[PDB]
């Protein structure tokens, strides 16, 4: 029902030099309450905080949070930007300033009508051990890594309710 | 209005080391058509298909893109999804089958009622020069680089109406 893989490769051009050294930076998430993001991504996750921009006429923050040693940050402020912004793989959380405020606003994960977005995914090489953390930490799971056909694979949720899979590079060609 | 550096530096934790080998491995959209998505992703932005994934039971495809020369692509199946799905910044798409078929449907972009996802964004040499490009091959623009306060920021669209950030790390220090 789905394609071929002659089909998929088919619509696949090698890629253009001119697209050369282009990466994918950066996945933007709209955050209710910084103060919780910024917690349940560092302390529970282990991202770094690398750069926080603020707006004051827009009434906006953007937090840009990545898989770095906090020693790498530059120190110049220019120097720092430039080497936050040419990070591979970095999750910017966007703050409306006064949402944490909001009893009535949440923001949608995209898992529910109307769908998009589904899901981050992070790589960790124990899929059971890091559940076991996020269970002592009191992590909402969606999937425990047991539950369902797909065994060894897991969805958590962040303070906002978006999806997080926690899966092994080597458990998921099993799984095939 | 927003929190200060000190105050969100305060809910920022140290990484756990049982964090220390995690990576942001990917971001997952749903998308209507596969054909017209890996044409975007491969044609237009220059991103390379790692790994498809079908699953008739469950009637989805999976399609992993990513910034990664086709030569380092392992050719063994077992090697080559855990090679894959060990790569930081990839895009994984879902293909629920028949979506192309379904006049009814489409998937919402997150940037309209209701919010949540923002976008994904591609760090490039040259804003200017590369949306020059994308306009040559007929790209929907939500924001040309020379259009608002912004200036050498852009959006485009993918088939399904996800916002791409192209985005160049040093034109962004400037912009603060
Ligand atoms: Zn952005
Ligand atoms: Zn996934």
């Amino acid at each position: 029902g789905g394609l071929t893989d002659e089909a998929a490769l088919s619509c696949c051009s090698d890629a253009d030099p001119s697209t050369k050294d282009f990466l994918l930076q950066q996945t933007m998430l709209r955050v209710k309450d910084p103060k919780k993001s910024l917690d349940f991504y560092t302390r529970v996750l282990g991202m770094t905080l690398i750069q926080k921009c603020d707006f004051p006429i827009m009434k906006f923050s953007l937090y840009f949070l990545a898989y770095e040693d906090k020693n790498d940050i530059p120190k110049e402020k220019d120097e720092k930007i430039a080497w936050a912004l040419s990070r591979k793989a970095t999750l910017e959380l966007t703050h409306n300033w006064g949402t944490e405020d909001d009893e009535t606003q949440s923001y949608h994960n995209g898992n529910s009508d109307p769908r998009g977005f589904g899901h981050i995914g992070i790589a960790v090489p124990d899929v059971y051990s890091a559940c076991k953390r996020f269970e002592e930490l009191g992590v909402k799971f969606v999937k425990k890594p047991d539950d369902g056909k797909m065994k060894g694979l897991a969805f958590i949720q962040d303070p906002d309710g978006y999806w997080i899979e926690i899966l092994n590079p080597n458990k998921m060609a099993t799984l095939m």
